[PDB]
């Protein structure tokens, strides 16, 4: 179980929020210019430091969208990999826990994923930058649970 | 945020707002985090503005919970000053529950100046909430609720007071 | 327009749409209107997309109503074409109730292509659908009703048939 | 007693103000409106309907929430507004749904059963909807009677 | 209505019936001009929406035996059904799998909103919309096989107008 | 405890109540922090843009400096959005003298506001609009009243923003 702060919502429109750690407002980053909404839920795990000195970030497959600023415990069941201009980009995919929706019980690992939903989150991500000026994405492919827990326990511990 | 305002009004923290679909947020009293507590399974929403009064504490140990009548939804984690106008009595399974109806200040709004009483509200509304809590977790193992009554202005004051009290 | 869309497929037009709140919208065969019914009074919205397939007569007189199991709400008047996997069977004050249980076309919706039965919906859903059914009704007066089980896919398509034929 | 209304604006929807063209059916966008203001009520007309002004009588429907535009509310008429504009009298009828639609409403029978403040917010919203629009406005003279909306539903059947 | 409604509101105008508002959800909704019915023509499987009202001119026929298309650019999304009148000031032009495909930009007249009024050809709209249109006409039938878009580039308003009077000759 | 500017031009701004918002007033408590429901709005106008106010500045009033951003999309209450002040709407109510700073998205948030930057460069609409909401938001609460007396400048709003800032 992880705890994730959900930035931006599923399916919420253009507006493209992002936690300041230095006073833990939430921050209008970008108003995003595609006509894309994000795929899931996306947040991250608070207490953890990826290797870009930044937390662990996470999309929570959930039926729902979530304001922004609430916690999701969940499970991680996944990664997305990625390299954008920044470099190298990982994203665990995770989903809620079966107290908060036991609908996600048989979803073990990204093979349990509905394909067309893998496929959107993928078509997000590569192009949602595409009318931004200097910045890009490419999905390199996925990594399992057992990658995705490497990753979260690797951040808890850096 | 102090349990109460001026006047005998009282602050209430909004965890869920009224017709807003299937998330059940709470916050978690320890981090002051807004948690998810459940994707709700039935087609049913609050029928209410949710939340809790701050500076609170129930025999059950969590802060005394609220019911605010509104003709609005609020977003979660905002602030509504209120007047206790009554008490919904319920048991479940694992024990007694009672939360605080109430309704807007006069300053908020003006249109609930003329409800000072449990009997001053729509009688469908006062049904559609007994409603709301005997079947919103039909779809949940070993959950059950059942309303045994409702109690007065004063009812809820005591049960204010004595959470106050107890903090 | 016509009831069917392919060999095993419906057109549906949908009057009440899922999680849409208290209105509840009844089409006027006859002006052709969408006259809203009531305005519900619990806080149930529609599980999913609800509506009927036109041209089709039930033994009730009422055109064969279907709940269209789907991703998202739809507008209504607006048309689903859907293949009939099911069928809910329920009895109200007036007696015997059933719909069909459908879900879009591969060519509307290809992530329900692998749903063929009623087994293969979210058994949550199922159970969400039934209990909606069960109280959606409880505060309005001399309303009630019973959901007394399910029929499947050849079961439907026989209620369809039939509601046709008629 | 009853009433079938077309609405063509529900409350509190956005700026869009529609409008029924009876010729072909269709519901046109009469305007998008430029104020920060959105209807107060869901609004439209009886059909079959002839006003002086040779439009269909139109209705503000008081109800708890809004329906999708094109759509018919039953409902029974507890009053009329009465207005002004840049080009004459304009009288709206104020109806409620029927106790079988929503039978909350069934204690309001006149005009003075209805929130004080619902009352002030339609008529500052009917003042001020279009002072964006260059050289339209309207002041709302009065109210009328149960017994005026009748008569005046009974005078635009016939005149129909 | 589809049959009861003009193709033009006048020598300017167009009356434009919409199928797909703006920054709506999923639903790809079109009009069977036989019945007069709105279909779901497809659940869209990308997380786009329609960068403007879409729709199309009754009483119009292209050459490929649909309507006239249009996205009427706008403020707000209108819903389905509804008929705005407007006035062209181009189109778009593209190459799908089906072959070529050009859809007419529009805005609403100034009756409808003033705020339109200074908009006269695309090089007056927004240029980030047109970045944005394009973008969407290109992306949203990714996931859909067999299907793909181009944009071929854009004509100007006589181009559109041409294409209109065309349509209502045919 | 947000900065007042993001940099040297820049500004921060809380937002409060987004546009289009619908008839709840929100107002956040300075000592706790918390987002309080101010008002229930009794007539049918929302606000016409997002609004907030500027972190670590005080205005004469005793009150932070207040702003109308100007964007294109409402944003949740309590996110903060950097910009760009372009102008002041100047007014009075019953209480007295009221000025709002006029601003609108830096162009790392939204680059279509890039070519506005003084007042005229806005959609006069956009501005009939503004003074319209503030001139009758209020006719229905009882004493109040206001009164837009005209606009400022750029300059002028830069100055407010620094006094407020100097002034905390």
């Amino acid at each position: 179980e992880i705890n994730v702060i959900i930035e931006i919502p599923m399916n919420s429109g253009p507006i493209k929020y992002e936690f300041d750690k230095e006073s833990g407002a939430l921050f209008v980053d970008r108003f995003m210019q595609t006509t894309m909404s994000y795929p899931c839920n996306y947040g991250f795990i608070p207490d953890t430091l990826s290797n870009d000195g930044d937390p662990v970030d996470v999309l929570v497959v959930a039926h729902h969208p979530v304001v922004p600023g609430s916690v999701i415990k969940c499970r991680a069941i996944g990664v997305l990999m990625m390299e954008d201009e920044s470099g190298l980009d990982e994203k665990i995919i995770a989903v809620p826990t079966s107290k908060l929706d036991i609908t996600f019980d048989h979803i073990k690992e990204l093979d349990d994923l509905c394909e067309m939903l893998k496929k959107r989150i993928v078509h997000f991500f590569e192009h949602y930058k595409d009318l931004e000026k200097g910045k890009w994405v490419k999905v390199t492919g996925w990594g399992d649970k057992v990658k995705a827990e490497t990753l979260i326990k690797e951040g808890i511990d850096r």
